[PDB]
């Protein structure tokens, strides 16, 4: 009631490219850009002054605080509380020159995983944080991580390219999936968490086999991978570029749609938890939210400076941002 | 050209009376609803463009200047042909043609009336006693012209017999805008004395009378019909379903006109603020704006609904083809 819609146009942006070289607009359906489940708008609710470039957020559940990974450390923001403006808590993880890269919780949310530039990656105990453990790798730095849907297992991409599977438990590397030539920036795991998929500076996108430890498919793109992320409900993953290009690929079908409403690089991305629709960000300042799969434009926020990051609430309700202007951005979905 | 819908969102602009519009799900997506207006050509006319009309089947616009009409084909950018008046001063503020396209009534700044025959010169010329035209309206039957006069009498022509057959007095500012239920058996008229009433087309004197704070400067009736859009000198459009009706806030400045589509779903308007827009029937959730250059003072809307076009401040009229 507060917000009434109101429609825009823009010159074809959304594509369908069929099995060869044939690129179509694609014709959007009734339910493309409202229906049950599918945001009218987002507003900017706070502002959450890190300081440092934010490379990495993420949302606790129930959503209350909110992390963001800067350069050495990873501050806590207690959002259900609208004065604060400073943190509750600074979890120091790495060297004060290096950033933070990524930073995972638990299913449950006792527990944080953070990693970046640097071959150590933080396991932090949130009970009534603490460090509670460290995991030690031979690669330099890691880019991105994921959470296995047991939480038994965590995946680390790594800046040589290599697939870090580390078994918590016992602290232990149990397995390495090679194949990405040059560092993976990005992973997300199938929707039945069969199979694994991560994208690369090598312009490759790879899936693997978990329950056997091998790569599956490739994709071969004409510019690096920056970000990626699997449908909840299946059939779709969406890719991010540094061509601008946002490519959501039919799993194992042949079609794609490509999508162009960004004029820079394409840094993060991710899914809505129905799945119906998912945002990207970008190096242009954008924040652009898209109906799944065909990507019809939702809504657009242009914030101040390039945005590197972001993630979504698991009830689809809050979707956080890092900015290059060294903040983080809380936006509730408005339904 | 492709091009593909991009949602936005906007302040409460449409209230429903004054409660928020809980707009439905097809407010601003359906079979007939514009997705995007392309402009497709500038027409040159040199004067401010006060007047617009376009033929059935769609092929020519007029635009009304001062002084002169100009006839663009757009099923094809320059005039092929032109009307002028006597007096290259005589503003012109409405034209209408009738059914065939072979008759064009030229009504505005002064004290007469031109009908012309497009098959170009005057036919003839119909005098009155008023000093100006404001609007012109045809009768279903085309049979019948009438003119909103300066004076605020709403005169009745029999277009045949070139002659004044009667009256409709009561405004007491010249009435400004008019239009015909779609029945076609209720006539509805606007006045800068900041007043709309509604007229009987058998017992010929007014029936209803609105209030409002500022002059009316533009009307037009649903041809699904059961609504009536109005425009004000202020900047608010309100829709009359009885009690019951919407308010719609998109304008910056006073709305100068005003059109239906020809299926109802929708309507447009514009605004001294250089805007035009499109609402949806009859709750006016706003399905898209386009910002001009100067004033627009003027708007059609082709039969077929495929084309719009707009008179403007900076002396030229703007076709766009609606996109569905
Ligand atoms: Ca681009």
């Amino acid at each position: 009631d507060y917000f009434q819609g109101a429609m825009g146009s823009k010159p074809a942006y959304s594509f369908h490219v069929t099995a060869d070289g044939q690129m179509q607009p694609v014709p959007f359906p009734p339910d493309a850009l409202i229906g049950p489940g599918i945001p009218r708008h987002a507003r900017q609710i706070n502002t959450l002054n890190h300081g440092e470039v934010v490379c990495a957020v993420t949302i606790s559940n129930p959503t209350r605080h909110v992390y963001t990974g800067g350069k050495g450390c990873v501050k806590v923001w207690d959002i259900s509380h609208p004065g604060n403006k400073s943190p509750v808590s600074q979890l120091d993880c790495l060297n004060r020159d290096n950033y933070i890269r990524s930073c995972k919780l638990l299913p449950d949310g006792c527990t944080l995983i953070v990693g970046g530039e640097a071959s150590t990656l933080s396991i932090w105990d949130l009970a009534a944080p603490r460090i509670k453990a460290e995991l030690t790798s031979s690669a330099p730095a890691c880019y991105a991580l994921a959470i296995s849907p047991d939480s038994k297992v965590c995946f680390s991409c790594c800046s040589d390219g290599n697939i870090a599977v580390w078994d918590l438990h016992n602290q232990t590397l149990v397995r390495q999936f090679q194949g990405h030539t040059d560092g993976a920036s990005c992973i997300d795991i199938s929707n039945d968490g069969t199979k694994l998929w991560t994208g690369g500076l090598d312009n490759t996108v790879r899936s693997w086999d978990l329950r056997e430890g091998r790569q599956l498919q490739q994709h071969d793109f004409t510019s690096q991978i920056f970000s990626l992320g699997y449908c909840p409900t299946g059939e779709w993953l969406a890719v991010g570029m540094e061509s601008s290009n946002v490519e959501v690929l039919h799993v194992n079908k042949p079609d794609k749609y490509q999508l162009h409403l960004h004029e820079s690089c394409v840094l993060s991305l991710k899914f809505a938890y129905c799945g119906k629709w998912f945002v990207s960000t970008g190096k242009d300042n954008l924040l652009n939210a898209w109906r799944t799969p065909y990507g019809a434009s939702i809504f657009q926020s242009k914030e101040s400076s390039s945005v590197l990051s972001c993630d979504i609430s698991v009830d689809d309700k809050y979707i956080v941002t890092g900015s290059g202007d060294k903040k983080a951005t809380v936006y509730e979905v408005i339904y």
